[PDB]
Order: structure tokens, then C-alpha cells, then sequence
């Protein structure tokens, strides 16, 4: 038996002071806390997987009550997401992703994505591509006025 | 054999009407009609399962023609297509869609999503996965101007 | 083993003189020389082969310095990356392509280039599948600025 999946994100290069209305702090979306990271690269690679897996995505496994105090660094988030995908025996098949950006180049940190993107799935640097495009200065990711990343990834077991 | 699929779709939350030109009436684009519902989530995921089996997608299944006074519901439409990808001797493995949308609040709705597919797709909830994200008030689909879906497909059999 | 592999590319539609900035000629993008070949399909369905073999992207094999006169001819470069996807012992299962624009009417050209493509990628026809579809009118595509697609390929062996 084999699985299929597929993440998608998009984050702002700005930052947004939290909302606070009527003295209330009231959250923009659902897994809020969870994304804060803004690692569209991370996340779309952990709801892709999760996806496969058949689990929901980021915001049902980190909602922003649980997530309250928790650590919700990507990467970490990463790892529990796998703990779950192994959890209905597993293992990463292979996994493909590409990010979206027009300007910051990234060429020169993409190896070390795997490495760590590897490590965190437990299989090795040869089932994680990692590649970079841009929307050749159309679209927003082209406007430079945020990034998205794209995912997909195989599960087998 | 197993065949990936993957299907995209964008659609506006307003109303175009009946073309009328110099007497005629001009057919917008070609699937026109059956996608005229506007439910990105049922025509991208038959988008992903027709292209799985390379049967084509649904501009192709459904021509505004052939689609004229047949009842434009989306969901007889994925049935209809996955009729088609049974007669080539193919079985749903497992789904995955993603719906990128900003304000529209999906979270509550997911599951009854996810009941229908599965009845259409004769396969079961749980090799059915869906989920929601938005584009952190970037892109159209963040000025509220429309909505957006990935999917993805395995086909088994 | 299977090889999942997913690929994006856009191309806008204008051409940007070559520049020159007190006497030197200075290049713009690290794959623009692949990449002007303006073949978003091609470019696609390239990288999500790559992206499964796991050998990165075109202008990783491809840097604007060994291609300093390589030729820009999209089938080639597919071609190239077709070989490089059979010495670590691969067959192209099965592919799947998107192609976003919102009004060069592609569909009478669809199966002239599924052709090129199974030639190229040495499969049967039923092996490839290009479909096409409007964003109606939203964003960079709608608003007929350029043009996109999307491309997954499966890969055997
Ligand atoms: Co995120
Ligand atoms: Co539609
Ligand atoms: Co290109
Ligand atoms: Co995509």
C-alpha cells in the first residue's frame, strides 16, 4: 500500500502585530501559533505528509489551543506530525518539494533543507528533493510580498 | 499498475451570466457549465482523478455542449468521472485535496466534505483527506476575490 | 520503489532586453537562459522528473554558466533530464500536467504536445496527460500577465 500527498503555504515577508480588539486577543485563523514559524517550506512538507497519512493538516494537529505553550517550532512540528505517520506504519517513501519565491535566493541553503528535512523524517538526503522557482516577477511571490512552497510525498508501509 | 494525478482549480465568487452576443450566445470557455457550480473542491479533484487514469480532465468529459440541459450538479460530475476510471480497471488508493481560501470558514464543514467524496469515489473516509489553508491575506484568493484547490491523486488497480 | 515528483513554472509573456550597465553585460536570474525558452509545460514536467530522481531542478544541471551556450530548447533540457532519470534506473510510470492560462486556447494543441512529451520521455500515450484550465480571471494568470503550469510525474524501477 502506498500514499500519496500534498501541502501548500503561503507566508507575508511582513509581520503583523496580534490582533487585539475590545481588549480581546483574538487569533487570525485557525493553527495560527502553529505556522507563526512562517516556514512555508517546512509546513507544506508536513501537511503533505500528513495528508498521505490521511490526518488532516497543521491546524488539526497543532489548533492554537494546544499549541497555547507548547513549542511550536516547525521543524519540532515536523517531527511529532511523523511520529503520527509512523504511528499507522509508515515510512517515508520519498518526498518532493518546491518553494516559491522571486527574490531571496536560496539555492545556496537548499542541501542543508535536506539534511535536516531528511533527519526529521528518518530516511535519507536521497528521498528529499528540494528545488526553487520564481513566478518570474508576476503574482505576489513575484511582487516580493511573500513565499509560498508546495509538497508532495509518497508514503510507504 | 498505480497512476498519479493532480488537479487545480480557481473560481471567483461572483456571478458572469448568459453570453449574448449579436443574437448568439457565446459559451465562455470550454467545461464552462460544469464548472458554473464553482466548487473548486469537487472539480479539482475530479481534475486529479481524470488525469490519473489519462482520461483527460473535465473540459474534455463535459463540453458545454454535451453539458448544456444535463444537470450541472459537480458531484454526479465525480461520480460520472470516476465511472470512467473504473472501466480502465482502476480503484481509487487514496485522495488529498487542499482548498486555499481566506475569510471562507471551512474547519466545520471538512468532514461532510469528506462523507461525500468517499461515497462518490466508492472508497472509504479514511483514504480521503482534506484540509483548508489561506494565503495570510496575500494573492486574489487573499483579497477575498475568489477561491482555490490543489488535489491529489493515487490510483490503484 | 516509486519516486513521487511534483513541478511548478511560470513565465510571463514579455521578452527583457539584454542588459548593460557601465560597459559590462550583466545576466539577470541564475536559470533564466533555460527558462527563456518561455515552455512552462516542458519546464514543469522537467522538474517534477528531477524532483523524483532527486537531482533538483533545471537550473541546478543547467547553471547560466555551463548552459553560457547551451541551447534553449525545452525538449532537449526534458531529454537531458530523462537521461539522468534512467542511469539511477528509472521508468516514467506515469505523468500528469496542468497547464494555468487564461486564454491562449491550448486544447487543440494538447494531444500534439502529449505526443512530443511521450517521444521525448520514451512511454506510451497513455503514460502522459496535459490538461488546461483558467484561474477566470483572478490573479497574475487571469489577468493574462503571463502563464503557468504544474506538472507530477511518477516514476518505476
Ligand atoms: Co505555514
Ligand atoms: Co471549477
Ligand atoms: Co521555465
Ligand atoms: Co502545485
Amino acid at each position: 500500500m502506498i500514499r500519496i500527498g500534498h501541502g501548500f503555504d503561503v507566508h507575508a515577508f511582513g509581520e503583523d502585530r496580534p490582533l487585539i480588539i475590545g481588549g480581546v486577543e483574538v487569533p487570525y485563523h485557525t493553527g495560527f501559533i502553529a505556522h507563526s514559524d512562517g516556514d512555508v517550506a517546512l509546513h507544506a512538507l508536513t501537511d503533505a505528509i500528513l495528508g498521505a497519512a490521511a490526518l488532516g493538516d497543521i491546524g488539526k494537529l497543532f489548533p492554537d489551543t494546544d499549541m497555547q505553550y507548547k513549542n511550536a517550532d516547525s521543524r519540532g512540528l515536523l517531527r511529532e506530525a511523523f511520529r503520527q505517520v509512523q504511528e499507522k506504519g509508515y515510512k517515508i517513501g520519498n518526498v518532493d518539494i518546491t518553494i516559491i519565491a522571486q527574490a531571496p535566493k536560496m539555492r545556496p541553503h537548499i542541501d542543508a533543507m535536506r539534511a535536516k528535512i531528511a533527519e526529521d523524517l528518518q530516511c535519507d538526503i536521497e528521498q528529499v528533493n528540494v528545488k526553487a522557482t520564481t513566478t518570474e516577477k508576476l503574482g505576489f511571490t513575484g511582487r516580493q510580498e511573500g513565499i509560498a512552497c508546495e509538497a508532495v510525498a509518497l508514503l510507504i508501509r
